[PDB]
C-alpha cells in the first residue's frame, strides 16, 4: 500500500542503532550498493563489493563495527550496526514492503479433509486443498490452495506449504518448515528389477519420507521415498528448485542443495554441505561434512575428507584447477614438442 | 479418411495467396517436405537446399515470394506468400487438425474468486481454480483448471494460462503471455544468511517477478522472486520446460531458453541470446546481445562479445573446438614421446 | 508386522535355507546394520565386504553368490531368482500400501457430460476431466489432477495426485504416473523472423505412452507440431525428466532422473540413459546403448554398448581420454627434462 519516507534518524532509532551523517536525510526505499541513490539505503555484507563503497550514491550505508573502523573517514551516512548488515537491511526492506497473504484465512469451506484428520489450533488450509486420511496438521500451520496431504502424512508446528504441493502418504514435515510451490514429497523411488527379456519390473516402495525442523524445500522439487527405510532430510538443511532426490538419501543438517543438482539412491551427504546448482551425485556413496561441491559437478566416488571439489569427475579444487590449466596449455605443449622435433643428431 | 478436401486454387482463394500450378490438383492433408505425397500440403524451410525441392512429391509447397523467383522453372504446385512459409503452412495444418479447448467456457462455477479482485471481460476461468485479493485478470484470458493468480497479481489481456500453475503473488503478466502446465512464478530466491557456524537463516523475499508481452514460460519451470529487485522476463522470450530462473536474473527481449538450463542470482541476459539445453550461467554476470551458448555450457564469467560458445568453462567456440581435438589427440601427441625418447643416444 | 522362522519364511519363498531354520525374525534392513531380527539381500557388489561381518537373520543370496560365502556360518537363502525379487516378497509381508481414504468417484470430481468413465474406477477429490475424454476399469485418477480434451487412459493405470495430461494423449493400459508430471505440453517450436522476433505455432500432435509405461514426479512430454511422439511400453522415465517434442522413446528404455532428450530424436528398445545426460534432436539411438550419467550425446549411435563423456564416446575410450588428462603433469616432465638436454650443445 505505501510510498513511505523517512528521515536517517528515524532508520536509526527503528534499528536501535547508532549512525553518523545528516539525521535528516530522507530515504524512500532500499536498493543493493553499486545501483543505490540518495533515496535508497543500502548495504555492504562482506568484503566481496568494495570498491563499491566509496563511490556509492546510497543516502544510507548499513556498515558493521569493523567496516566502519577499516572506512571511518569517507564522507557517507552510516547506520553502525553488531548483526549482520544484511540482516539488518531485512528490517528496512520490511519497512517499506510489507508481505501480502491470499486473502483467504483459516479454513477455507471448500477445503477437503477426511473425517480421520486431526486439526490443530490456529490453521490455515486454502480453498481446494485435500488433506487425506489419519493425516495430521500442526499448530499455526498453513496449507495452500491445491495442496495434498496423503495419508498419515503429518505437518509439523507452524509449517508453511504453498500451492500445489504433494505430500504423499507416510511423509512427516517437521517443524517450521517451508515447501515452495510445485514440490513432491514422498514419490516413488526409481526401483527396477530387469528381467533376461529386458523387461522391468517394478518394486513397489513401501518407505517413509522424513523432514526434519527448520528444512526448505524448493519449487517443483522431487523427493523420493525409500523402499523400505526412509529418505531424511535433517533438521536445517535448505534445498533450491527442480532438485531430484532419489530414494533412500540422508540430508544432513544445516546443508545447502542448490537448483537442479540431483543426488542417486543410497546416499548419504554430510553435515554443512554445500552441493552447487546443477551438480551430480551417484549412488551408494558418502559426502563428509563441511564440503563444498561446485556447480556442475559429477560425483563418482564418496568424498571423505573436508574441503572445496569441482569437475566431473570431482577432484578436489587445487588438483582441477591445475586441470583446467593444463588442458588450455595443450596448444602451447605441442609447440614444445614441436620445437624439439627441430633434432638433427 | 481425411475430414477435408481442397484444390489447390480453393486453397490459395482460403488462404489469400497467390498460387502457380495446376489449380484443380487434390489436396487432402499436410506433411514434412521429405515425406510428403501428391495429396499432401507442404512448405519450404529456409534451409532445405534445391534438391530438396526438386525430389518432392507434393501436391502443394508453400514458398516465398524470394524463393519463388529462383525456382520459378520448376513444375511443382506452388502456394506463394509474402508471409512465412510455416505461418501459412500452419492454417493448413489447422484445416487438417482442429484445436481443442477442454469444454468448459467462460468462467466456472467452481472457480474461487476473491470479492476484491478484477475481472474483465470475455475471460475463460477453468474448474478449480483460485483468484486472489486484489488480482487483475485482464480481458480474453485463460486461467487453466486448478491455476492459481496470487495476491495482487496481474495478468495482461490475451494471455493463456494453461492448468495447475502457480503464480504468486506480486507477479506482473503481461498481454499475449503463455504458461505452461505447471510453471511456477514467483516463488523464493534462494537467500540466506549464514550464522551459528553454518546455520542459514530465512530471508523474506519481497521484489516481484515481471514478464513482459509475447513472452512463453514452459512445463514446470520455476522463475523465482527478486529479494527486493525484481526478476524480469522481456518482450517476446521464449521459455522452455524445467529451467530454473534464480532470484532478480534479468532476461532481455527476443532470447530463448532451452530446457533445463539455469541462470543463478542477479544475472543479466541481453536481447536475442540463446541458452542451449541443461546449460549453467553463474550469478552475477552478463550476457552482451546475440550470444549462443550450447547445450550443457557452464558459464562462468560474463560475455561481452557475440557469438557462439560452449563447454565448462565457457570459451569461444573455436577455443573448445581445439580443446575437445588435443584431448582426443592425446595418445597420438603420446606416441610423439614414445619416439623422441628413443633418440637419446651417447 | 508379525514374526517367522527362516524355515517357514524359506517354505513361504519356494526358496532353499542353510543355517539354523529356527532363527525368528521379523522385518527387511539394508546388509550393514541388518541384527537377527532382519531379513536382508545382496545384488551388486559395494556392499559385498559388508556380508563377511553382517549380522543378518537371513540373507537372500543368488546361486552364484552362494559360492563365495557357503562356508561363513550365517543363515543364507538361496535362490536362482532375482535376490532383490525374492527380498521384495519378504518386505511386503512387513509393511503394507496405504490408499487416501477417497474410493470411487469423489462428488468433488468434475466430469464433462461428454466424457465416458468406466467401471471400478477412482477419482479423487478436485479431479477434472475434460470433454470426449475416456477412462478405462480400474483406473485411478488422483486428486486434482487433468484429463484433457479426447485424452484417453487404458484399463489399470494409476494417475498420481496433480498430474496435467492435455488434449487427445492417449496413455496406455496399466501405466504409472508420478505427482507433477505434465504430458503434452507444446513443444518448443518457433519461425523467428529475420529480425530475431520469434512466433508461436500451436503445436497439435497426438502424444502416445503405451502400455505399462511409468513416468516420473514432475517430468515433462511435449507433443510435436503435428507428428506423433510415442513412449513405447514397458519403458520407464524418473523424476524431472525432459522429452521434447516428436520423440519416440523405443520399447522397455530406462530415463533416469533429470535427463533430456531434444527434438525429434528416436531412442532405440533396451537404452539406458544415465541422469542429467542429454542428447541433441534429430539424432538416433541403437538398440541396447546405455549412456552414463551426465553424457552428451551429440550424434546418432549406431553400435551397442556403453557410453560416456560430453561428447559421448565409448566407455574404454573416454577412459582412457580421463586418465590421459590427469597424466598431464607427468607427461610434462617428460617434456621438460626432454627439453633440458639443450645440454647437447656440445
Ligand atoms: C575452475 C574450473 C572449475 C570447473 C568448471 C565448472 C564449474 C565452475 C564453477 C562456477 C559455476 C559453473 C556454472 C554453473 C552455474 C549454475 O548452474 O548455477
Ligand atoms: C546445442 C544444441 C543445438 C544443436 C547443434 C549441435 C551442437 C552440439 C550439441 C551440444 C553438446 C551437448 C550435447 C547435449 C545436447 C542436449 O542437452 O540437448
Ligand atoms: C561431463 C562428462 C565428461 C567427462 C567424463 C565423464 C565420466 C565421469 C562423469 C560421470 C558423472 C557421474 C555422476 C552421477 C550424476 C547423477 O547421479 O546424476
Amino acid at each position: 500500500m505505501s510510498q513511505s519516507t523517512y528521515s536517517l534518524e528515524q532508520l536509526a532509532d527503528f534499528l536501535k542503532v547508532e549512525f553518523q551523517g545528516n539525521g535528516a536525510t530522507l530515504l524512500s526505499g532500499v536498493e543493493e550498493i553499486e545501483e543505490a541513490k540518495t533515496a535508497h539505503i543500502t548495504f555492504l555484507d562482506n568484503e566481496k563489493y568494495a570498491k563499491h563503497l566509496k563511490s556509492s550514491e546510497a543516502g544510507a550505508i548499513i556498515i558493521s563495527r569493523t567496516q566502519f573502523q577499516k572506512y571511518r573517514d569517507l564522507n557517507k551516512n552510516f547506520l553502525i550496526t553488531s548483526e549482520s548488515p544484511s540482516l539488518v537491511f531485512q528490517k528496512c526492506l520490511e519497512l517499506f514492503i510489507t508481505p501480502v497473504d491470499s486473502g483467504f484465512p483459516g479454513i477455507h469451506p471448500t477445503a477437503v479433509i477426511h473425517p480421520t484428520a486431526i486439526i490443530e489450533d490456529h490453521v490455515c488450509i486454502e480453498p481446494y486443498a485435500v488433506v487425506c486420511q489419519h493425516a495430521h496438521v500442526g499448530s499455526a500451520c498453513h496449507i495452500g490452495s491445491g495442496s495434498v496431504i496423503g495419508a498419515y502424512s503429518t505437518v509439523g508446528e507452524h509449517s508453511y506449504i504453498h500451492p500445489r504441493v504433494v505430500i504423499r502418504e507416510r511423509v512427516s514435515i517437521g517443524k517450521r518448515v517451508i515447501i515452495q510451490p510445485g514440490a513432491v514429497i514422498g514419490s516413488c523411488g526409481f526401483g527396477y528389477v530387469t528381467s533376461a527379456f529386458g523387461q522391468h519390473k517394478h518394486l513397489k516402495h513401501l518407505g517413509k519420507v522424513i523432514i526434519e525442523d527448520d528444512v526448505e524445500i524448493g519449487a517443483n522439487t522431487t523427493i523420493d521415498r525409500g523402499r523400505f527405510k526412509h529418505s531424511v532430510v535433517r533438521e536445517g538443511s535448505k534445498i533450491d528448485n527442480l532438485v531430484q532426490i532419489a530414494h533412500q538419501v540422508e540430508v544432513g543438517q544445516h546443508s545447502m542443495i542448490v537448483a537442479q543438482a540431483g543426488i542417486a539412491g543410497s546416499t548419504k551427504i554430510g553435515n554443512h554441505v554445500i552441493i552447487g546448482g546443477q551438480a551430480g551425485i551417484t549412488g551408494h556413496i558418502c559426502i563428509a561434512d563441511h564440503v563444498i561441491m561446485m556447480a556442475q559437478t559429477g560425483v563418482t566416488k564418496s568424498i571423505t575428507s573436508p574441503g572445496i571439489y569441482g569437475g566431473a569427475p570431482a577432484r578436489p579444487y587445487q588438483e582441477i584447477h591445475r586441470q583446467v590449466a593444463k588442458v588450455r596449455n595443450l596448444p602451447r605443449l605441442e609447440e614444445r614438442i614441436a620445437a624439439l622435433e627441430k633434432l638433427v643428431q
